[PDB]
């Protein structure tokens, strides 16, 4: 969905216009640029004819996007992926007479991290508007980010190929034993929601009892009045002094490696063998290649 911000600010001016005359004259005028009439129990048939001075584009002047930003919304949902086999090596103490502490090789995996977002409730602001949102990943241990385009249905996908590495581990291998070390990359994903915000300025133009040819008041004050009165639906607008803040929404998701698990098997009797030990190993991350796209 999309909010046409400029058109909604024009309707904001029309709401204040009609609502204020309805109080003044007990009429039932609707927000409109068209001439309309209404029967007042205290006044008779009354006419509302907005002049060319205020109609259409001239309902708002000094319209400006002042700032735009995006913030994490709620608690993202993290999940664990299927572990990915990374390789294996042998720790051979079959000919040794002493127990040894033997260092494993480093294991590695070439992984494509992906971050994507979708603008689900867009803001049509009259100018290309973007904002970057940051979120924690991997149970709060790293920070990631994603750039929203505020137009409805905008999608972004960013990928990085990275190399994950497990540091060498020290394994006790008893005399005469042969051990096998198998390595697996653990993965995770995250998804969540973003709030999209724009602070916009402007002056709303209405005919009114005090200004029968039209007068202008900042949109922040006009919105404050209209929300207090119940004139029109501006549920995703908030006053901010003379300006208003308008809110949209997006989604995001991301995937990444989390760590390595090493599985130690006794293969002395020769062919999988008994698992003797498992080790969680923190990975070392090195970026190789990156690619950006927007749809
Ligand atoms: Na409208
Ligand atoms: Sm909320
Ligand atoms: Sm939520």
């Amino acid at each position: 969905s999309s909010t046409d911000v400029q058109e909604r600010l024009r309707d904001l001016a029309r709401e204040d216009e009609a609502g204020t005359f309805n109080e003044a004259w007990n009429t039932n005028f609707k927000p409109s640029d068209e001439q309309q009439f209404s029967y007042s129990p205290t006044e008779g048939i009354v006419f509302l004819t907005p002049p060319k001075n205020v109609i259409g584009e001239r309902r708002i002047s000094q319209y400006k996007v002042n700032n735009a930003w995006a913030t994490l919304e709620g608690s993202p949902t993290e999940a664990s992926g299927t572990p990915l086999y990374a390789g294996k090596n042998v720790l051979d103490n079959s000919k040794g007479t002493m127990d040894q502490e033997l260092l494993t090789p480093e294991f590695n995996y070439t992984y494509t991290e992906s971050t994507s977002n979708t603008t689900t409730h867009g803001l049509k602001l009259g100018v290309k508007t973007t904002a970057t949102m940051k979120f924690p990943i991997a149970q709060g241990s790293m920070e990631a980010s994603t750039e929203y385009n505020f137009q409805n249905s905008s999608t972004d996908t960013k990928t990085k190929q990275v190399s994950y590495k497990s540091p060498s581990q020290k394994i006790k291998v008893p005399a005469g034993k042969t051990y096998r070390v198998l390595a697996y990359l653990n993965t995770g994903s995250i998804s969540g929601e973003a709030n999209l915000y724009a602070n916009v300025g402007g002056i709303a133009w209405r005919v009114s009892p005090g200004y029968p040819n039209g007068g202008g008041v900042n949109i922040g004050a006009v919105l404050t009045k209209c929300q207090q009165k119940g004139w029109g639906d501006f549920r995703n607008f908030q006053p901010s002094g003379r300006d208003v803040i308008v809110k949209g929404q997006g989604t995001f998701k991301s995937n990444y490696g989390t760590d390595f698990i090493l599985k130690i098997e006794d293969i002395t009797d020769s062919g999988s063998g008994t698992v003797v030990q498992e080790i969680k190993v923190p990975l070392i991350r090195t970026e190789i290649h990156h690619h950006h796209a927007h749809h």
